[PDB]
């Protein structure tokens, strides 16, 4: 069941599908490219589609693998801007295409289709905010160790009155990952934790961990 | 207001009747990040600052919005949290559209829902452009970190090293490394030659390696 059709009665789904046109793309055929003039969105009826952007001397960053029921190409449909990504068939693929003029007449009968596009884009923007904030545990570990190292280097230590959040601000990670890292560092016997305190036990081992050789 | 793009003048009037006026004197919070929002807003008068909390308790400012501009559409659409905080920076008048009234409105003026999808489409374009940049930014930290490790393993400050060697060390591609190295060189952090990378500014390099500079 396509999210584009969420909320619609069975008859209304049938109604909506009647505005679409069938388009076929064999394995490995480009559907469209980033920067192309676009006048339609696509539902995947069968097969598999890959979306990707190109940058950095022609390198590709994959954004999505889409199977049956999934939607793409709605941005050029909506704003008449160029395609924001390339789309290639990775299997023999059947696409149901909805052109801009047919879309305009459809939402006049079923506004919930326009709203469903809005919601999908909202879902995607949320996934994008997450990708901004994301970092591997391993690198988080180095960065948190380095932050602790920085406190060691003020010449007092090795016991610190410090909240996980102040350490997170120091390291540039979230409070949650700082706690995750500190619990792993305590399990390794590198630090000892208490109510509002972090005590470094193994400073040399910590310094090793900060610089990623441990 | 672009939310009403394409509407006849009497349709704009009809659309505006679904909104509700809310007043916010200067410095008053309109909503916080994490709130379960039930409405989107238009600025009728005044000025709103949108800002997001980015790890540690700090706030990146997203925009300053004046008359005619729209915000708070996310929670309206998906019923999830506000992804930013909004505060009045002047005495402000807002037109608010609650979810049940939004649903009734687009049933009557479908172009409004279209105009909203179109706007989110513009923001997603901007976001992809930013995410292209994130790949490179993360690469720049990881490349710095790789060189930093060579420096701390005793080597340097001049390294005999090929780009592909660095790429293996940093978990990136050769092309990206070449680009990262060119930027660090313009930043004065390293100096390059045939098969060589020289660290000029070890402390700066260290900061870059941990995502601090
Ligand atoms: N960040 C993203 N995540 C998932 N899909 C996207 C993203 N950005 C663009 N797309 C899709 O890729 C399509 C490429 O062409 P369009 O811009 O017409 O519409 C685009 C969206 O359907
Ligand atoms: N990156 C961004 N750029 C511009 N505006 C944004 C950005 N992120 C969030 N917003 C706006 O800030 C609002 C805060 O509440 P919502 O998430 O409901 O809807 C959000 C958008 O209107
Ligand atoms: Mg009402």
């Amino acid at each position: 069941g396509s999210p584009l059709f969420h909320g619609l009665a069975p008859e209304e789904v049938d109604l909506a599908l009647s505005y679409f046109q069938r388009r076929l793309y064999p394995q490995g055929k480009p559907i469209f490219y980033q920067g192309d003039l676009g006048q339609a969105l696509y539902l995947v009826a069968s097969g598999k589609v890959r979306l990707f952007r190109t940058h950095l001397g022609g390198q590709e960053r994959t954004l999505a693998l889409l199977g049956p029921g999934e939607l793409f190409g709605e941005m050029s449909l909506l704003d008449e801007g160029e395609r924001s990504a390339s789309a290639v068939a990775v299997e023999d693929t059947e696409l149901l295409a909805l052109f801009r003029e047919d879309y305009l007449a459809l939402i006049r009968r079923l506004p919930l289709v326009a709203h469903n596009l809005a919601a999908l884009l909202a879902r995607r923007l949320r996934e994008a905010d997450l990708e901004l904030d994301l970092l591997s545990f391993e690198e988080a570990r180095n960065r948190v160790a380095y932050a602790l190292l920085k406190l060691l280097r003020q010449g007092l230590g090795p016991l610190f009155q410090i909240r996980h959040h102040e350490l997170a601000a120091l390291a540039g990670t979230s409070r949650e990952t700082v706690s995750r890292v500190l619990h792993a560092l305590a399990e390794e016997g590198v630090v000892r934790l208490g109510p509002g305190t972090v005590e470094v036990r193994e400073a040399a081992l910590l310094e090793e961990i900060a610089f990623g050789l441990a």
